[PDB]
């Protein structure tokens, strides 16, 4: 079988190192630039990757940038077969960063707006490409225009083939992920509250209710940790940017070498953990795999 | 006669609006992306060319992103013979602006290391370009690695052909086109004293003993206006980013017009505080000048 990733609305990630923290209206000189790919499904195929996971990256790419974009999923040993659109540029997210600091301020661009043709080709390289034994993670927000209609077909049109099926969105396309009943989702403490509009129930109850529609769900709680559902149990992972996209990597690599749930939350989080303290390496991920403890909430 | 500008280390401004304010750990959307060029001597041209005067941009770019660089200066109607670096990319300064305030964060790119053979060409390209009757206005500092010893060279090149020279810098540069008898130069406060390494005399005399070797000598003093010093006389110029640049391009305007001194200095402020309005309209421009008051220092 194998794994797609889908990243709507791709970007390059263009890192930029300067002194200290950042001002907001004086001038901040760039002491070197660094690129890296954008896109949630993006980053998601390059953990899958890490993994020795067999997988293949789907989007919409702009014509102008396409080389740069290519040399870098190259790098990453990424393999895709993007739909390009002609005349445009990927966005780009600038992330300025700091060695002196362990901050970072992001600034992504909306994106471009895509062509009905390229929306409908995406719709049958996934018909043609997904089989019920593969599995599909559709990552990172829709690009300007890419209505809710249109999303609807794409989970419609990769439900239709079987695959397995997790969602990485917010706002209504998280909403309409959950309604259209995809297989995993991981939405915030506040996205939950939004999704159900419930507000008078504990979180537990909102994630126990919520996990009677998606089969692996997990809710980030920040800092403190995360609340996973499956299976009829509930866990708290509680461990020791982009952090959270790995987390999905790791979490879809986990599933996808079929080891114990518990045990993929430990190494999602240990992964997502690995970057909240690089500038990630998975070697360096293994070492916290350990160090994170799950829960069992009765 | 001609007008030469020459930009070091040019660049390509990216405004990116976003809403509000800047937070610095947050995310930024940004609404839309705009394109205008960087580099100094750039702005220099874009001014010269509003005013309908004739003149050519030198300077040293990079090959990946030239065809967008060009569209850009045609559209500002710059004429130029840009020397190119093969395989680079012109840096990009990222200006973070909003519709919703009136601030603007800056986060240049340091630009790329020039080969020693494109430095000797923009020496020969000198030579064999400009006359006694030209003025020649190198603006912006260098790139990495363009010494201290190279930018000599520069300047006793242009010398040894005559014309009038300007120079926009800052830091080793700008004391050492101070050294070399630059006839134009547009120190702040704090750059006179750091040329002169004098802290017991008031800026005036600091200034009319700068006026000594620089002939055409203009000191900013941020919001309380300028004091420029000519032909024996100082003017204190009171008004009613990229401000800078109008104000040397509409400057040199004023010299190329052989328009009066004290005129020239409402011209050049008048279009300077027609910016800091801006997110500049030479017609809106006009109306600010007469509004700009000259008081001659005895
Ligand atoms: O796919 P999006 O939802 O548009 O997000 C893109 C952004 O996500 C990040 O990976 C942060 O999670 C940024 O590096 C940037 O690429
Ligand atoms: O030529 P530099 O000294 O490197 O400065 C470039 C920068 O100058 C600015 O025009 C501000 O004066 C920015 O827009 C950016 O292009
Ligand atoms: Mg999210
Ligand atoms: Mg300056």
């Amino acid at each position: 079988s194998l794994i797609y990733t889908i990243t709507l609305n791709p970007a390059i990630d263009r890192l930029l190192f300067i002194r200290g923290e950042l001002e907001k209206r004086k001038t901040n000189r760039v002491i070197k630039t660094e690129f890296d790919c954008g896109g949630k499904g993006l980053h998601v195929s390059g953990v899958l990757s890490k993994f020795g996971i067999k997988n293949e990256a789907l989007g919409i790419a702009g014509s102008d940038n396409l080389d740069k974009l290519y040399a870098i999923l190259k790098e990453k040993h990424i393999n895709h077969d993007f739909l390009v659109e002609a005349g445009t540029s990927t966005r780009e997210c600038f992330v300025v960063l700091s060695d002196d600091t362990n901050g970072s301020t992001m600034i992504p661009e909306a994106g471009f707006t895509v062509s009905q043709t390229n929306k409908d080709n995406l719709l049958k390289q996934i018909a043609k490409k997904v089989k019920k034994e593969d599995m599909v993670v559709i990552a990172g927000s829709p690009p300007p225009h890419y209505t809710l209609s249109d999303f609807k077909e794409l989970l419609r049109t990769v439900k239709a083939t079987g695959a397995f099926l997790g969602c990485d969105n917010s706002g209504e396309y998280l909403n309409l992920a959950v309604e259209m009943g995809v297989d995993f989702i991981k939405p915030n403490e506040d996205e939950v509250i939004a999704i159900l509009d419930e507000k008078t129930n504990s979180l537990e109850e909102n994630i126990r209710t919520l996990a009677e529609k998606i089969p692996y769900l997990v809710v980030s709680l920040g800092a403190k940790g995360s609340i996973c559902a499956h299976n009829g149990k509930l866990y708290q992972v509680i461990p020791p940017t982009g952090a959270g996209d790995v987390f999905v990597g790791a979490f879809i690599a986990g599933l996808a070498m079929n080891m114990p749930i518990t045990e993929t939350l430990k190494v999602a989080t240990g992964c997502s953990a690995s970057k909240v303290m690089q500038q990630f390496d998975l070697e360096a991920a293994g070492k916290l795999k350990n160090q994170v403890s799950i829960i069992q909430l009765e």
